[PDB]
């Protein structure tokens, strides 16, 4: 249930996932790619689902790739722009979804973004509270998935 | 021409009423994403048929799909006003969204056709033709993509 997903994102969660993104959000190109790399050199079995991107092992030196990743942080900025409104945070997690469906993306596969978050987050000094956060908004696009 | 050749054509005086004029329309992104929208399928009805995924789009605010589109189309102007000191960042983000376009076969022409809804949408919080036309400039660095 996408619905009840996101009833888990509670007034102490929505300040963890506020407090977090005053940072990670704030250099969207840098950390956005970041994210990117970090998934593709942790999970190389998702990089097949990247080819419009051309080599991703590129980083930053690669325009589709860095394109992508800014959009993608918007996705997320998009996201806790949402968090007052429950029906608002859904339909934008159900479109973004269906962008995730066409690629064939599980709620397994989109969930492997977790440990690149976590690791991401964690080298800003934003621990397993803000990844766990996190990890609770990754899983309201999962429901969708 | 090229992208870059358009992105980086844009004037500081450009740059300076396209921030402006965000400030406020881009303040609300559910309600005047969905109010542009609704505003090109009013003067364009031609173009309904292509949003079909989005059911039916004369149901303005009550349509979640529509409102999903609409706040994420806000949201892919928004990243274009937050590149645009950085060409090259520009240029990227505007590849990436015309191929969002070009694999549903939106020419620049079509494309080009938001051009009557922003001015409308703009001159409704009175921002008048030179804001308009502000706007035109950066729908064209996506035209130079398509
Ligand atoms: C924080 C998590 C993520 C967010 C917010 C996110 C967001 C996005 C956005 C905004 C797009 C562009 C959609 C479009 O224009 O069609 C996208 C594309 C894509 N995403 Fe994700 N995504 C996330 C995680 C993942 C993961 C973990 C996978 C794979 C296991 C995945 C696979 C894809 C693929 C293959 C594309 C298409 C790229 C292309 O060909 O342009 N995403 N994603
Ligand atoms: C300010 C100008 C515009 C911007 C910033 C823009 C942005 C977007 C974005 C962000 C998407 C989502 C892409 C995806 O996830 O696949 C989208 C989808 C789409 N756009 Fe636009 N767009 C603009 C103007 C137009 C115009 C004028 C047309 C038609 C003549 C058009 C036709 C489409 C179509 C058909 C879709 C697919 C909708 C769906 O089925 O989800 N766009 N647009």
């Amino acid at each position: 249930s996408v619905y009840d997903a996101a009833a888990q994102l509670t007034a102490d969660v929505k300040k963890d996932l506020r407090d977090s993104w005053k940072v990670w959000g704030s250099d969207k190109k840098g950390n956005g790619v970041a994210l990117m790399t970090t998934l593709f050199a942790d999970n190389q079995e998702t990089i097949g689902y990247f080819k419009r991107l051309g080599d991703v092992s590129q980083g930053m030196a690669n325009d589709k790739l860095r394109g992508h990743s800014i959009t993608l942080m918007y996705a997320l900025q998009n996201f806790i722009d949402q968090l007052d409104n429950p029906d608002d945070l859904v339909c934008v997690v159900e479109k973004f979804a269906v962008n995730h469906i066409t690629r064939k993306i599980s709620a397994a596969e989109f969930g492997k973004i977790n440990g690149p978050i976590k690791k991401v987050l964690a080298s800003k000094n934003f621990g397993d509270k803000y990844a766990n956060a996190w990890a609770k908004l990754v899983a309201v696009v999962q429901a969708a998935l």
